[PDB]
């Protein structure tokens, strides 16, 4: 469970993340591609792009970006209260697109890289701290899921 002053700043940092949802999308989906190419593979729509340029130049990679970060956003901005915002994405992330938590820990940290490259200022030991937090508990809430969905990945 976090804290207060745990919600507090990631819910700061996130406030600037949300000046540029685009850019930040781009930025943690090409770094999950590049730290770990395996990923990509579950993108059939993404797998043909080469270079991180084709990547920043695809509007449907920017678009699906907004929509990842929207959703955690929204996630994010409860506090702890996200059962009906975290459940579908489960279902679909179990049932469709099949992705194994150590995936959702590889987009974690992408996340954490990102956010720490353009707000170091803002995303401190303790900011980063309470992300890593947040997005702790949204992968057990996640897995939980998972398996009650009778997928083990
Ligand atoms: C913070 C973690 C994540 C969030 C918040 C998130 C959120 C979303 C959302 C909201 C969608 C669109 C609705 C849906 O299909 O459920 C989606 C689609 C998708 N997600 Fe995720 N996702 C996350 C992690 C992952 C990871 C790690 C992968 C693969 C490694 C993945 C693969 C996909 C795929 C393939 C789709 C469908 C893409 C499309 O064709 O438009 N997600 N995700």
């Amino acid at each position: 469970v976090l804290s207060e002053g745990e919600w507090q700043l990631v819910l700061h940092v996130w406030a600037k993340v949300e000046a540029d949802v685009a850019g930040h999308g781009q930025d943690i989906l090409i770094r999950l591609f590049k730290s770990h190419p395996e990923t990509l593979e579950k993108f059939d729509r993404f797998k043909h792009l080469k270079t991180e340029a084709e990547m920043k130049a695809s509007e449907d990679l920017k678009k699906h970006g907004v929509t990842v970060l929207t959703a955690l956003g929204a996630i994010l901005k409860k506090k702890g209260h996200h059962e009906a915002e975290l459940k579908p994405l489960a279902q679909s992330h179990a049932t469709k697109h099949k992705i194994p938590i150590k995936y959702l820990e590889f987009i974690s940290e992408a996340i954490i890289h990102v956010l720490h490259s353009r707000h170091p200022g803002d995303f401190g030991a303790d900011a980063q701290g309470a992300m890593n937090k947040a997005l702790e508990l949204y992968r057990k809430d996640i897995a939980a899921k998972y398996k009650e969905l009778g997928y083990q990945g």
